């Protein structure tokens, strides 16, 4: 089963942008590797990435967002 | 509310599938559950809302303008 | 001297995303052939494209939004 | 008021620049000229505020947050 990856990303921070953006990396370089990138609208402060539910990134525990070098580190990682 | 749109990858048709995925939840935001970009084979490019068909290339022919798109799931909520 | 391609959009009404995609769909497809592509803030109603000055595109006359297959073939016969 | 982003195309850095683009439209709207996006050779990414350095890969190092491009945006308006 190709591995499905979600952005939630708080909504009213306009963090819309950057979670698309990221998204975009992640399915330029990995292409059909990946089953799917979800943009998913979230609350206050919120911004994580989860590969198969798996956590992947989260701002509350990494600390500020990821760049596109290192979630594309990370992703790579498990699949 | 599930929207998935799936794009013919070798045709490098993930650029249009973000940017409509962007103009759905930039309108809707949070009235939507998500937007999945789906990598898909030759000449596809499907936009569904919970498994139901928004866009079809091979049905409604072409690309869907933004506002076009934005009208149909705006019927569905 | 490579082409500068500007793309006027109107700020209000929200075209910036549809604007940004159109540039993006001209630099991956054209590349460095491109000058560049700049991404103009408008008024009301506003949505045009030049190409060095010219016209290539504009809400006012060809009705509309550009689709990228045509955006591209207009660039093309000016490159 | 003139913003540059200059990118390596061969290392397909056209989507973040991109997306710095949308960023700074989308916050500073018509404060701001334009954003141009400039094509550019081996390894660079600069981004120039009327001629003026803003950020560069060699100097600055890595790419900007989008926190730290608004500010200096900001800074200069």
């Amino acid at each position: 089963h190709p591995p499905r990856i979600a952005i939630q990303y708080c909504t009213q921070c306009q963090w819309l942008l950057r979670a698309a953006w990221m998204a975009q990396e992640l399915l330029s370089t990995f292409g059909a590797d990946l089953g799917e990138v979800a943009l998913v609208p979230g609350t206050g402060g919120v911004f994580r990435i989860h590969y198969n539910g798996a956590p992947l990134w989260d701002r509350e525990v990494d600390g500020g967002f990821p760049e596109a070098k290192v979630l594309k580190q990370r992703v790579r990682d498990h699949l």
